[PDB]
């Protein structure tokens, strides 16, 4: 069958990052899968290639980028990040459901080509909990507010909302999420087919 | 703030009742609730009017089709059962998210009247299981699974399909989509309202 | 070996009795019970006396308060209610935690004869969310919300608050709240003697 | 705000590093953290430096004592461990909850510094048990017996005890008592700041 | 497809009854049920014929054991018990797994009769705790506690064993012990036929 | 006391391995631990020696079956492997359940040496599904089907029956089937010999 497409959007400190990587360790790799994106970006201590991350120089995504190798690329916060066209296709095709981790604008990209992909945006508690995160200089740290903040303003784009105060919380909702997709008659009438054959015949 | 209308559907003895029964016990009346319709058939030991059904006699019945009295009704094996509109919209309107046991007859009229209904129907695990769960003399239980297999086959119309094999996994789907349905944007910009403007 | 009592209030709508409810289901009655209170409202269809309230006329409310049998009582919203002291101490000796649902007024008079009593406050998600819990005339729904406003000022006087926004959650917190009052040095001293001084 | 202070203490084998181990990796950063030692003692295979401890010669540890930097130290089972004060003192400032695993007495030091720590006491099910965990030569197992005889002691001094025996449960006991603490008023009255002004204005 | 059948046994105060209880709100009649024994004592207020018990005379119970009517059957603390063997056969046909609140004696007669049943002992964590229970005059709580100790001494002769000492840790045991008996080859064999051989 | 001995088998695609080690992740070494075994074939990127497996040269294996040191030994999909005796016989010894995955053959061999050992088998949800999470070469992939059916063939040998659909149910099956051994009476009235002695003394 087909898996289902997953858009995933955030301001930086909603916990977007963690609530994605606590999914997929209950999650078999042949169920759910988070796509590997190409960047510009340096590699973060503990992070290898082609894991996380396809991590490219700029000229080398600027070549992919002619190439149409990207089913969407974006510049955010002072790099490039794009979504490999071939990978998405592959994993999809063998019934996974992948997860896309993307800033607003590669979001607007994907609802263009992929019309059935699923949106989730997750939102802080609050802004002074937002800035709490953030912290974790007061001119760097203004920049992510604003950033943030304009992430945000995108919101009701998404199909799926999930405030993340409380962690655990979140991350039952985005695996509730997941489930109640694959519940959907669509995806059932091809996993119970013979089921279903048997009951009706 | 209007809550969200679910149809629930299934075949005698996929366990369609007591899964709701057990969701019901675990939400509040101001959140989750279970229309309550109105039926010619007698009353099983234990059913009490007005919790279980509205239970009236054929020409009662009659009476309220005449007067536009329901919201659906329909003949479920010899017998009237029916949604009275009047209920449904005080309780909607409330903000509250309504159950509706019916068949398949009523869950199409429900669809039409409110196309933002969302519609869940339950399978039994297989033929066997079925059957074993329907015998609770072989005439009357191959009339049971008559009726039966004529319900299942209107399976497609529904948005969820659970199949309930393992009641506990079975609960925990049900309990699992009305989060979800929770989690979409349209209710959830109301409930968060104002939590949005302070972000 | 005595029990702990909890003292639970909130402004009605809160969903503060259908949380204490859905908490004692998960319990037996050697561990947690929740007291009976006396009453002169009328008792509500499904109520029965003895097991929601003990409900008594004013004449005989009064009598109690003169031969001090209540360990607090309180006029609310034009009715009294009260703990009963003897059936409290009975049910404390024998190890057993309490739940009081009274109101503020009550919670006071019992953190006085009981200082080691903990209370908890239940708080709506919303102003929103409170009116619409509160409706179930524009009249008697604005003084509902006058009484509620009232009661949520004396929030600060618990030592405990659980915001019920969704139920689950909440319910799990007041479930967290008496299983870490649980894991409390001098009750675990207690249950675990003699195991402590194996080891 | 002000994250709450947590000391947890246990004689060896009771289970208390894995309980702890186990909980931070529900945890976001941002909300809950164990504490980073500086000890004498040498960083055992698959341990780096910084994350778990802070790593330094006995030379090096004394001068810091000297310093009066730490918030607490003590010597325990042939080495010197301390809790750096600074650490401490800022990541609870930015509201984190933090971890202290000490013995009891760091434990003491440190209900003299800051009386509003809390504290948990982890015991084992059984003497038998507790014996059969840390065998895991008979004169090295008879001496970590004795030391761990010893730190029972002081059990009745901590303000919780969790009995380990069926580990899932402990560590249940554990992320329980962490909730119970962040419902307080205090906390809670700081957390929904706003909603109560909302409803009481 | 026949169901299994389950002993639960334990002296009074151990919380055996409202383990049960808990355990089948969890589940559905199809799935599992408790049989309802045959007594002689009075009926405890609540208690309902044919729902907790069947209660009938001396004379009565005396004419069903002349005519082997029944599974099993004994005399606990001056009054007799038993279990139909009827119910138990009809229940036990339809695939349904069967729950015995029955004593240590009862539990020996049903291990002959069905030697593929699953046998439980409940035990409370400690002689004070079990007191503490008991005692929900000091002579006949003394009384209570000799018929405590005389059932805890047959706790050997189960499958199973659960110290009850945390409510819903316990309670987690209990659907545990179903829950693996059901991942049994045997059982899954059968509710799993024809996917084994699609495989 | 003694651990109970666990045989776990299944075909390749079942998702055997991501359950034990999903299990693993939430017991201590003390009551639950997956056997080190033998093998010939190589290690896999991130496998380090001693842990997952014990990495032996076809030659070296050879002498070892001559030794007797296996408790069992079998040939799978090109490779050998077996499960040297001292260590299980040790693990055990101290209280721990020790589970050993191991193929069919294996299983044979160990249920005649060790009658109390528990077996578990695990049965993807379906042919196509077993299908799809093999194909994660047309030729080797009919190659592993071929060898996954044959081994299915085998399932009614086994005590328990997990079939891992939806894996969060499976992983809660496996746990529920070892805390459901530890509450049967002969291990109980050992683990709790005390308490029974106060009750009945
Ligand atoms: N179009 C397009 N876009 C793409 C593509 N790939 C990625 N993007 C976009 O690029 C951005 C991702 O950039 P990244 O560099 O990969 O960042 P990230 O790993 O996703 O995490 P962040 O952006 O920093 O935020 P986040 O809070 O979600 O992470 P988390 O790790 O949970 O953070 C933990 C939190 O805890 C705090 N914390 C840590 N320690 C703390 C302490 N002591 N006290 C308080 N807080 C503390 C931290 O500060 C942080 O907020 C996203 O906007 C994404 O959508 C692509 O292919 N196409
Ligand atoms: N259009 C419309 N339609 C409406 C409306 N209201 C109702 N309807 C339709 O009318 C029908 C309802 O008729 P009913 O007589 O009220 O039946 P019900 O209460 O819904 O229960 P069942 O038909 O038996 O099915 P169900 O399996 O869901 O019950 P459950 O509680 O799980 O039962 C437990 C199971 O366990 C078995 N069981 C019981 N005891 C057993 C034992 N000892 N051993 C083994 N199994 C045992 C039982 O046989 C049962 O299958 C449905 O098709 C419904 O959709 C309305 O307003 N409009
Ligand atoms: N000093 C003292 N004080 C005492 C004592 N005993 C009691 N009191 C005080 O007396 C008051 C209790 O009065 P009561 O008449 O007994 O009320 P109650 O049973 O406690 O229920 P409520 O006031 O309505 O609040 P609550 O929200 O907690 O109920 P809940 O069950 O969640 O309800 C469900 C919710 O859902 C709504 N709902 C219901 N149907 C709905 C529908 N169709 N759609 C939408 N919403 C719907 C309802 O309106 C309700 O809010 C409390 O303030 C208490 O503290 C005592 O001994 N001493
Ligand atoms: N004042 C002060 N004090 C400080 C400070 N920092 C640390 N300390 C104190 O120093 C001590 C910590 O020393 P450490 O060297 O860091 O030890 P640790 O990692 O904390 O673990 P242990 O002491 O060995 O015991 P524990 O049983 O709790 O660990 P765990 O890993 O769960 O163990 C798993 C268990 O399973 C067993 N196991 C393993 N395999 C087994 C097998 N096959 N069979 C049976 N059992 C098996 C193991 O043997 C072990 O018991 C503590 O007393 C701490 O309070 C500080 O800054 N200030
Ligand atoms: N052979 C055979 N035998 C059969 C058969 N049927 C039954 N029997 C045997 O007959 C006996 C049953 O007698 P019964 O009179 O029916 O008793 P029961 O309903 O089984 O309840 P109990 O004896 O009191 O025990 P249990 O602790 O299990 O109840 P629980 O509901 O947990 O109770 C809650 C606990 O909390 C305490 N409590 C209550 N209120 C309290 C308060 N305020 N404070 C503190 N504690 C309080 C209570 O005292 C109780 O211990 C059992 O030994 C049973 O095995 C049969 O067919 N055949
Ligand atoms: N006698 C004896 N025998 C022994 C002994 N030791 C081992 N054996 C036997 O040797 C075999 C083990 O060989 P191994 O090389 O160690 O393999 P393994 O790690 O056990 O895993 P596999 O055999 O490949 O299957 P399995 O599906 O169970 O793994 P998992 O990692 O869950 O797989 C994840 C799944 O997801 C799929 N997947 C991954 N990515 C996917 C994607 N994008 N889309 C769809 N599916 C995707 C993968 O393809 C795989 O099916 C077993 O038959 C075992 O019983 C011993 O001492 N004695």
């Amino acid at each position: 069958a087909q898996g289902t497409l997953y858009i995933v959007s955030a301001p930086s400190g909603a916990g977007k990052s963690s609530l994605i990587q606590a999914l997929l360790k209950t999650q078999p790799l042949y169920d759910t899968q988070v796509s590997v994106s190409h960047t510009t970006r340096q590699p973060r201590p503990g992070e290898v290639h082609g894991e996380h991350y396809f991590f490219v120089n700029h000229d080398e995504f600027k070549e992919m980028i002619s190439r149409d190798a990207f089913l969407e690329h974006a510049e955010v916060f002072g790099n490039y990040y794009g979504t490999s066209r071939e990978a998405i296709e592959q994993v999809l095709a063998t019934g996974v459901d992948v997860f896309l981790d993307i800033d607003w604008q590669g979001a607007q990209q994907i609802r263009q080509k992929m019309p059935h992909a699923r949106s989730i945006f997750i939102l802080p508690p609050s802004k002074i909990e937002l800035d709490r995160r953030l912290r974790g200089s007061e001119e760097v740290i203004a920049k992510r507010m604003a950033q943030a903040v304009a992430e945000m303003s995108h919101y009701a784009e998404y199909d799926y909302l999930i405030v993340n105060d409380d962690f655990d919380t979140a991350l039952t909702d985005l695996k509730t999420i997941i489930r109640a997709e694959r519940l959907r008659m669509s995806r059932q009438k091809q996993r119970h087919d013979a089921l279903i054959s048997k009951l009706l015949a």
